[PDB]
């Protein structure tokens, strides 16, 4: 209900997610940036029984950057929380890992942050 | 074949995963540490068509820290790569996000690293 | 000139810095949040000869959370870049490490992000 | 006494540091890897009054990747803890930020981990 829907980051990337009663996140991620083109499968987990003291709902998901058209040989994971209300928000930090040789493995993992809203 | 199996981190946590032909990771995570007890659902993605130049296979997965017995109101995401061979390895960095109030949201996200092997 | 001055994060924390000709950052950090009170020493480094292609100036600094009044037994490091102009900005990610036992060392390091401006 | 000395990471990089009575870290970093050559200035902070319950000493430092010979237009920060004894150790996580355009700013920050020992 809260987490199910279409979400938009600050850089124009679309996250279309379903929050299953079990705790499953399934969907598609469309990335406006990077070595990516078009639509990618998303899987993840959320807290299906969150705290009743105004705290956010912990969640996370993974996109492997491989569809029928492109393969970036990389995966992003987002770790975050859903903050429900009028101005509904998913505040995340992410890790992007690239497939490297053991000599390049030190420089394999980019870190960042994304804020997602339900407003295009 | 490579990624499918039972994996062990440096702190004694068990990761039992199946790597589906589509790019799906499904399994269970048993955590030896933290505010956790017993067995938790794992979902993730991997690069189902990796590079043929000695590079690792990018992957990622999520555990929401909620089963039938416990709820820690938190989720970990691991971002990493599978390095195949005799001494097969998953080198990861992780983000653990806790469900917080907006006043506590600065301190919501722990970062770390795990190395997983197929040797108990 | 650019980096020298008083800076304000999104959570109301004051960063007063001098950018030395050698590449030295020296100053004080006043933290509006956490287990902190009042004014703490800052040391860091910046790129004293940045690129002339509209790119930001790489920098970083450390605060150990210990003055004459408090000791939180912790240190934050910020890694970022100075973006000069009319709306001058320091975009950072940070690591906060706490002094722990080896059993608690997995949960020692919080990660986040701060944006600093010259507007109070 | 504990933190003052020559330190070696897992990838063969030398950290030569002095731990001042005030809490100041000063030194040189010699990087065995990356777009770097030779010797770079290090500044940082440590907890000069740590806890007497077997807990590590929180510290941090910054290297801007610029000397008289090279400029990588980047800075690394390490956040960590000193674990004293027979097998003395500095366990860190790091952020490497590169000077980028605002279009490339999402991919500006690499994350990793280093363990330093006093054994070459
Ligand atoms: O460049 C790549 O290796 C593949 C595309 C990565 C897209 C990045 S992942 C973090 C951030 N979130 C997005 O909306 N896309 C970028
Ligand atoms: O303490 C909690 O909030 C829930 C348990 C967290 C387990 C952590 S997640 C990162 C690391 N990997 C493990 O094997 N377990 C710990
Ligand atoms: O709570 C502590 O352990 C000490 C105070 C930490 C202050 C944090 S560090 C990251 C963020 N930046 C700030 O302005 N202060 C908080
Ligand atoms: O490649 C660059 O941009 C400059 C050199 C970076 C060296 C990296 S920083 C993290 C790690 N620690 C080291 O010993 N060196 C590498």
């Amino acid at each position: 209900a809260g987490i199910t829907g279409t979400w938009y980051n600050q850089l124009g990337s679309t996250f279309i997610v379903t929050a299953g009663a079990d705790g499953a996140l399934t969907g598609t991620y469309e990335s406006a940036v990077g070595n990516a083109e078009s639509r990618y499968v998303l899987t993840g987990r959320y807290d299906s029984a969150p705290a009743t003291d105004g705290s956010g709902t912990a969640l996370g998901w993974t996109v492997a950057w491989k569809n029928n058209y492109r393969n970036a040989h990389s995966a992003t994971t987002w770790s975050g929380q859903y903050v429900g209300g009028a101005e509904a928000r998913i505040n995340t930090q992410w890790l992007l890992t690239s497939g490297t040789t053991e000599a390049n493995a030190w420089k394999s993992t980019l870190v960042g942050h994304d804020t997602f809203t339900k407003v295009k």
